[PDB]
This record gives C-alpha cells, sequence and structure tokens, in this order.
C-alpha cells in the first residue's frame, strides 16, 4: 500500500539491521542469546526491527515476508557464531508469529525444500531445534551421501548429530529418523574396520 520508493526504504533498514546484528553478535562476548544483558547492543538491533515489522505489518505481510526469507538465506549461510544462530533463530521465529500462520507455514516449507547438505551443521542444527524447520528425511539423506562418499569425519557427524537429538533426555528425533546414515555408516565400519570413530559409533548402534 506504500510507494516503491518509500517500501524500498524499509527493505534497506532490514538489511541494515541484520548486518548490524551480524555484526554485533560476532563483535559481543557472549555466546549465547540468553546470556545477554540489559542493555546490550545485539538486542537493540533486535527491538529496533521487531518494531519496524510490527509497525509495516499494519500495511502488509510483504515486510515480514522479506525480513524471514533474508534471515533464512543468511541462516543457509551455515554461520558458527552460536550468539548469532540463537539470535537470527529467535528473530526468525518472532517475526513468524507476528506475521500469522499462512506466512510461518511458507517459513517451515521454505526449509523443508532446501537440499540437506545445508543442514550438515550441527551449530546450526542445534540452534533449529525447537522449530518445525528441521527435516529428518534430508538431514538423513544428506549424511548419507556423505557417509558413502567417504567424506571425512561424516561418522563424527552422525554420532554427533545422535547424541544432540536422540540422547537428549527429551529427544527431537527418533533413531529411525537415521536410517540412511547408519546403514551407509555401518558399511563404512564393515569396509574398513580399522577406523577411529568407527570404534566409538560400532558401541553406540550396539548400545541401543
Ligand atoms: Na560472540
Amino acid at each position: 500500500g506504500l510507494n516503491q520508493i518509500d517500501s524500498r526504504a524499509v527493505a534497506e533498514r532490514i538489511n541494515k539491521y541484520l548486518e548490524q546484528l551480524t555484526a554485533a553478535a560476532t563483535s559481543a562476548t557472549e555466546e549465547h542469546f540468553n546470556e545477554l544483558p540489559r542493555p546490550h547492543a545485539v538486542l537493540d538491533i533486535i527491538d529496533a526491527l521487531i518494531q519496524l515489522i510490527i509497525k509495516a505489518q499494519q500495511t502488509s505481510e510483504e515486510f515480514a515476508i522479506y525480513a524471514l526469507q533474508q534471515i533464512s538465506q543468511l541462516l543457509f549461510r551455515q554461520p558458527e557464531g552460536t550468539l548469532l544462530l540463537e539470535s537470527l533463530v529467535h528473530v526468525l521465529e518472532t517475526i513468524r508469529k507476528i506475521a500469522g500462520p499462512q506466512v510461518s507455514e511458507q517459513v517451515r516449507q521454505l526449509f523443508h525444500q532446501q537440499p540437506g547438505h545445508l543442514f550438515l551443521s550441527l551449530s546450526l542444527i542445534a540452534a533449529l531445534l525447537g522449530t518445525d524447520l528441521l527435516d529428518w528425511k534430508n538431514i538423513d539423506m544428506a549424511m548419507a551421501k556423505a557417509l558413502e562418499q567417504r567424506k571425512e569425519g561424516s561418522i563424527d557427524f552422525l554420532e554427533q548429530l545422535m547424541d544432540l537429538v536422540l540422547l537428549n533426555d527429551t529427544p527431537l528425533a527418533l533413531f529411525t529418523d537415521f536410517v540412511r546414515s547408519l546403514e551407509a555408516a555401518w558399511a563404512w565400519i564393515v569396509e574398513d574396520p580399522d577406523l577411529p570413530a568407527a570404534q566409538r559409533f560400532k558401541a553406540k548402534v550396539r548400545a541401543q
């Protein structure tokens, strides 16, 4: 409902807030979004972006939709900063709630449309646990391919992922959500038993 010049200004400010957040979260000593005190630069950027989306919602969905595309696109860049990943997942989940369930589902669908290998970052998975955006079939298929390809330390990534989602007393996934990875990993252990991660994993499997 705004003039193309007025709407563009909001888009550029959404991006400047994400540029600012990237900077602020990186520099900041705090490693987690919870341990952030009041006041804090990271929280002040988050505050302004949310207040921008709340004002912009009154005219149209478009701004919240755009902000979510940008945040998602940033997460897919696979940043490793836990403070940044947590801040980004926080802002995303807020804008999904602000924007209603139509837009909130569109975000789930966008995540579930991405090639599994994009999520093959433990720090990214960790950040996204507690959202509906993780697709265990896609993630499973991705690791399965890496293990088949005998990619350096994939058995280690698999063990690590399992301690992260299964071994967690309140689990977010089932051991069966990872059949294909388990098979791929077992096949590699069958071929070359003389591997270090192979011993730890052989035990984890026989344990369950
Ligand atoms: Na930091």
